[PDB]
């Protein structure tokens, strides 16, 4: 029931109005957005997670949450950094032996957190295996050398998740599902969704409205594997922010702050490790403007900072995820949705929520 002068009709009334609208222009089936402010947290679920039979979206609803999946990994080799089992400047080849001699002798650990090796977006199709993986590993070359452009990329997160996962002794998913969430407290997060969550997990809707779940390839667990919950991701935001005890994990911490350390500028986007940020106030025409370029080192790199925004788009074909969070103000918000809608409408709305704060 609504009650003016309390927190959570308040802002419920902001989102609502923003929102509603969102989904009806982009006929998106269902949406959970979480906000976090002054250390409260507040889940607002819209719509529905399936269509046939009808399912609702509820606080315990898993999205798809695409390419926010690299925050995930660029979190692991953080963590691998601070416990003192991976550098960050050390080459990738330095950590992959059988590609000792080839490309990856000059791309670093830092180009694959900060996609500037060069790698290109998507993984060939025809990989299958770690043998073909490696094969064409060895035999690739870039255009432009690795540090000096910036060029998103599947599969330089996926070498970056594996690289901090062996540093570990550990598979991917094994560090993930087993380390990095569990510390984290992210209980509702998976990289493989089990039998008791599969209720739970909404459809994907693409382009045609067909419904649709992401298939899993060689390294897509790095790039695009998390199925989460909005609840979990406020979580993350909030522990990004240092605002919970962590279970007394320092290193674990230490790990998440040192993900907002700015390494690369691209025009007016600062690329940290996999997150990206502006200066904080941000106005709304920088914002969208922002979504091959030259990449500016930032060396000495930028500390993790307060007043910045920082943020991450991801999207798979069923559906699209964003979260923002500006630490100077503890505020932070996580959107989800069973469509893949356009991210300039994600950045407008999360700013309209966020200002309104
Ligand atoms: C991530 O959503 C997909 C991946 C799952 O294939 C692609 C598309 C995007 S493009 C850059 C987004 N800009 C700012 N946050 C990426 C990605 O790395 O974000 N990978």
């Amino acid at each position: 029931h609504h009650h003016a002068n309390i927190d959570e009709s308040k802002i419920k009334d902001t989102v609502d109005d923003l929102i509603q609208p969102l989904m009806q222009k982009n006929n998106i089936p269902g949406m959970s957005v979480a906000v976090t402010v002054n250390g409260k947290n507040y889940i607002y679920n819209y719509g529905l997670a399936a269509k046939q039979p009808q399912q609702p979206v509820t606080e315990n609803t898993l999205f798809e949450v695409g390419s926010l999946s690299k925050t995930f990994a660029a979190t692991l080799a953080s963590y691998a950094q601070v416990s003192g089992k991976l550098s960050l400047d050390q080459s990738v080849s330095h950590y992959v032996p059988e590609l000792r001699g080839s490309s990856f002798d000059h791309v670093s650990v830092l180009n694959v957190g900060t996609h500037t090796s060069g790698l290109q977006l998507f993984m060939p199709e025809d990989i299958k295996n770690t043998t073909q993986l490696m094969a064409y590993l060895k035999a690739w070359k870039p255009a432009d050398a690795a540090g000096t452009h910036r060029v998103f990329s599947n599969i330089g997160t996926g070498l970056l998740g594996m690289i901090a996962a062996k540093s570990l002794g550990v598979s991917y998913e094994d560090a993930i599902e087993k380390t990095l969430l569990p510390q984290l407290g992210m209980h509702h997060s998976y990289l493989k969704v089990p039998a008791d969550q599969m209720e739970n997990y909404a459809w994907g809707y693409n382009k045609k409205d067909e419904p649709v779940h992401v298939n899993m390839e060689i390294l897509g667990n790095e790039a695009y594997g998390i199925k989460t919950t909005s609840s979990d991701l406020l979580r993350y935001v909030q522990a990004n922010m240092g605002q919970l005890k962590l279970d007394a994990n320092a290193k674990m911490q230490q790990a998440l702050t040192a993900t907002h350390t700015g390494y690369f500028k691209s025009g007016e986007i600062t690329q940290d490790l996999m997150w990206e940020q502006l200066p904080y106030p941000v106005s709304l025409p920088n914002l969208l403007t922002g979504n091959k370029s030259v990449a500016t080192p930032i060396v000495p790199p930028l500390p993790p900072q307060e007043n910045v925004w920082i943020n991450k788009t991801g999207s798979t074909n069923g559906f699209g995820a964003y979260i923002a969070f500006v630490p100077a103000k503890k505020m932070g918000i996580v959107m989800l949705a069973n469509k893949n809608y356009s991210i300039d409408q994600r950045v407008t709305v999360a700013y309209k929520i966020l200002s309104s704060l």
